[PDB]
């Protein structure tokens, strides 16, 4: 194939690329997702309702405060085939190294991983513009579409933040309720692999183990989302004989 496996999206081609995605989603209704963001800059203080509560209050504090940098969406059909048009889309969001908050370590990691911060400052997408398109796209609010993620608390929180444009709910129970309306059918591969199957490996280590090859750069959301899709179908085949167990629906790792 002579076209790009990873389609990059900027403010200049947002509408075109969303139009392409909208035209494909009915035929390729399995969406795998990842996000990149500027890390964690703080831990909230006090003592907490649990341990997951502490995890949720950490997430909420940082996701509310730190701007999204990339979202990766990889479409597949129900047997794992990607559209020939694109193995994955990578949405690149507006960010300003001089003005915005971030963990310096994360910016360095993203830079080494290939993020063009100057270009994100110049033609990065506004999350709000993306969110209007995403909500009307057919990908969310639809039981017909399955979302696939990995260790997904922050990743899903960033998408909910984009769509709602307001601070996240104060308690996990409320976050979970609203999340399951926008993403009514989702699987977290980390929950499946570690919490159910007692395999603690990370995304890349699972792919290496299963001999699944990565296309694109590690630690970029497009490539990470595509690897997520490929691991999902291989796990479904190897440990679920083709049919994922319904007890794993909508369970997020660590929350
Ligand atoms: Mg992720
Ligand atoms: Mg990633």
């Amino acid at each position: 194939s002579q076209i790009s496996p990873i389609r990059d999206v900027w403010s200049t081609n947002l509408q075109q690329e969303m139009n392409l995605i909208m035209s494909l989603i009915e035929r390729y209704p399995v969406v795998s997702m990842d996000t990149e963001f500027p890390g964690v800059v703080a831990r909230p203080l006090g003592v907490f309702k649990s341990s997951d509560d502490y995890h949720y209050q950490t997430l909420r504090a940082n996701v509310d405060s730190l701007k999204i940098i990339q979202i990766g969406l990889a479409l597949s059909d129900e047997e794992g085939n990607a559209p020939v048009e694109a193995c994955t889309w990578q949405f690149n969001f507006t960010f300003n190294l001089q003005d915005d908050m971030y963990a310096p370590e994360s910016i360095e990691l993203l830079t080494k991983s290939g993020i063009d911060f100057k270009k994100h400052q110049e033609v990065g997408i506004e999350p709000a513009d993306f969110a209007e398109l995403l909500i009307g796209s057919g990908l969310v609010l639809q039981e017909e579409v399955t979302w696939i993620t990995f260790h997904s608390g922050y990743d899903f929180a960033y998408l909910l933040k984009a769509m709602t444009q307001i601070p996240l709910p104060a308690e996990y129970e409320e976050f979970y309720k609203i999340l399951c309306i926008y993403f009514p059918k989702n699987y977290d591969i980390k929950y499946i692999m570690k919490s159910v199957l007692n395999n603690s490996k990370g995304l890349q280590d699972i792919a290496d183990d299963l001999q699944i090859h990565r296309i694109g750069p590690q630690h970029q959301a497009g490539s990470d989302a595509l690897l997520t899709a490929r691991i999902f179908f291989e796990i479904r085949s190897r440990y679920f004989d083709g049919s994922i167990d319904s007890r794993m629906l909508n369970q997020l790792y660590g929350l």
